[PDB]
Protein backbone atom coordinates (compact mmCIF):
# COMPACT_ATOMS: atom_id res chain seq x y z
CA UNK A 1 0.00 0.00 0.00
CA UNK A 2 1.35 3.91 -1.33
CA UNK A 3 -0.39 6.94 -2.13
CA UNK A 4 0.34 9.07 -4.77
CA UNK A 5 2.83 12.61 -4.18
CA UNK A 6 0.55 15.81 -4.74
CA UNK A 7 1.14 17.83 -7.44
CA UNK A 8 2.64 20.93 -6.18
CA UNK A 9 4.73 19.74 -3.53
CA UNK A 10 5.61 16.37 -4.37
CA UNK A 11 4.72 15.10 -0.85
CA UNK A 12 2.95 12.24 -0.23
CA UNK A 13 2.35 13.50 3.68
CA UNK A 14 0.17 16.31 1.37
CA UNK A 15 -1.68 13.49 -0.12
CA UNK A 16 -2.62 11.72 2.73
CA UNK A 17 -3.62 14.99 4.58
CA UNK A 18 -5.66 16.03 1.28
CA UNK A 19 -7.65 12.75 2.20
CA UNK A 20 -8.51 13.75 5.46
CA UNK A 21 -9.78 17.14 4.55
CA UNK A 22 -12.32 15.29 2.09
CA UNK A 23 -15.55 15.84 1.96
CA UNK A 24 -18.57 14.44 -0.57
CA UNK A 25 -15.52 13.51 -3.22
CA UNK A 26 -14.78 17.08 -3.34
CA UNK A 27 -11.11 16.16 -4.31
CA UNK A 28 -10.10 19.76 -6.18
CA UNK A 29 -12.25 21.65 -3.43
CA UNK A 30 -9.89 19.70 -1.09
CA UNK A 31 -7.31 20.28 -2.36
CA UNK A 32 -7.84 24.23 -3.21
CA UNK A 33 -8.34 24.34 0.07
CA UNK A 34 -5.11 22.59 1.67
CA UNK A 35 -3.25 24.82 -0.84
CA UNK A 36 -4.86 27.98 -0.36
CA UNK A 37 -4.38 26.80 3.18
CA UNK A 38 -0.48 26.65 2.66
CA UNK A 39 -0.31 29.92 1.48
CA UNK A 40 -2.07 31.38 4.08
CA UNK A 41 0.81 29.81 6.13
CA UNK A 42 3.51 31.18 3.87
CA UNK A 43 1.93 34.87 3.84
CA UNK A 44 1.61 34.43 7.78
CA UNK A 45 4.52 32.90 8.78
CA UNK A 46 6.60 34.11 5.59
CA UNK A 47 7.95 30.26 6.13
CA UNK A 48 8.06 27.27 4.11
CA UNK A 49 4.46 25.74 4.82
CA UNK A 50 5.73 22.09 4.72
CA UNK A 51 8.47 23.88 7.31
CA UNK A 52 5.47 24.54 9.55
CA UNK A 53 3.51 21.40 8.48
CA UNK A 54 5.81 18.86 9.73
CA UNK A 55 6.62 20.91 12.60
CA UNK A 56 2.93 21.06 13.72
CA UNK A 57 2.94 17.47 12.60
CA UNK A 58 5.54 16.50 15.18
CA UNK A 59 4.01 18.11 17.90
CA UNK A 60 0.77 16.35 17.48
CA UNK A 61 1.84 12.87 17.11
CA UNK A 62 1.28 10.67 19.61
CA UNK A 63 3.91 8.15 20.54
CA UNK A 64 1.84 6.12 23.08
CA UNK A 65 -1.71 5.14 22.89
CA UNK A 66 -3.89 3.48 24.94
CA UNK A 67 -5.83 0.68 23.28
CA UNK A 68 -8.22 -2.74 24.58
CA UNK A 69 -5.89 -5.70 24.32
CA UNK A 70 -7.96 -9.33 25.19
CA UNK A 71 -5.62 -10.85 27.79
CA UNK A 72 -7.05 -13.99 29.24
CA UNK A 73 -9.96 -13.80 28.32
CA UNK A 74 -10.75 -10.32 29.26
CA UNK A 75 -10.37 -7.28 27.61
CA UNK A 76 -7.88 -4.40 29.41
CA UNK A 77 -7.22 -1.19 27.99
CA UNK A 78 -3.76 -0.94 28.02
CA UNK A 79 -0.67 1.55 26.75
CA UNK A 80 0.65 0.96 23.59
CA UNK A 81 3.93 2.46 21.50
CA UNK A 82 2.35 3.71 18.53
CA UNK A 83 3.53 3.05 15.28
CA UNK A 84 4.94 4.78 12.64
CA UNK A 85 1.83 4.99 10.30
CA UNK A 86 -0.20 5.03 12.79
CA UNK A 87 1.42 8.61 14.64
CA UNK A 88 1.13 9.95 11.36
CA UNK A 89 -2.73 9.27 10.17
CA UNK A 90 -3.15 10.22 14.09
CA UNK A 91 -1.76 13.14 13.69
CA UNK A 92 -3.43 14.67 10.45
CA UNK A 93 -6.48 13.01 11.56
CA UNK A 94 -6.23 15.43 14.54
CA UNK A 95 -5.20 18.72 12.89
CA UNK A 96 -8.28 17.70 10.35
CA UNK A 97 -10.41 16.92 12.85
CA UNK A 98 -10.27 20.37 15.24
CA UNK A 99 -9.65 22.16 12.51
CA UNK A 100 -13.35 21.09 11.20
CA UNK A 101 -14.15 23.17 14.89
CA UNK A 102 -12.49 26.05 14.78
CA UNK A 103 -14.24 29.32 14.31
CA UNK A 104 -12.55 31.27 11.41
CA UNK A 105 -15.17 31.98 8.28
CA UNK A 106 -12.62 29.40 6.11
CA UNK A 107 -11.64 25.76 6.35
CA UNK A 108 -8.45 26.68 4.40
CA UNK A 109 -8.16 29.72 7.31
CA UNK A 110 -9.64 27.00 9.80
CA UNK A 111 -6.89 24.45 8.57
CA UNK A 112 -4.24 27.22 8.21
CA UNK A 113 -4.79 27.98 11.70
CA UNK A 114 -5.01 25.01 13.31
CA UNK A 115 -1.55 23.71 11.47
CA UNK A 116 0.01 27.00 12.81
CA UNK A 117 -1.24 26.61 16.25
CA UNK A 118 -0.05 23.07 16.78
CA UNK A 119 3.44 24.21 14.84
CA UNK A 120 3.31 26.56 17.81
CA UNK A 121 2.46 23.40 20.22
CA UNK A 122 -0.71 24.29 21.03
CA UNK A 123 -4.69 24.33 20.26
CA UNK A 124 -7.07 21.03 20.32
CA UNK A 125 -5.18 18.70 18.58
CA UNK A 126 -2.13 19.36 20.31
CA UNK A 127 -3.98 19.01 23.22
CA UNK A 128 -5.62 15.75 22.15
CA UNK A 129 -1.72 14.05 21.97
CA UNK A 130 -1.78 15.08 25.06
CA UNK A 131 -4.76 13.93 26.99
CA UNK A 132 -3.86 10.82 24.98
CA UNK A 133 -0.19 10.58 26.66
CA UNK A 134 -2.27 11.48 29.56
CA UNK A 135 -4.29 8.12 29.92
CA UNK A 136 -1.81 6.06 28.26
CA UNK A 137 0.45 6.81 31.42
CA UNK A 138 -2.26 6.43 33.88
CA UNK A 139 -2.74 3.27 32.63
Amino acid sequence: RDVLPDPIYNSKLVTRLINKIMIDGKKSKAQKILYTAFDIIRERTGKDPMEVFEQALKNVMPVLEVRARRVGGANYQVPVEVRPDRRVSLGLRWLVQYARLRNEKTMEERLANEIMDAANNTGAAVKKREDTHKMAEAN
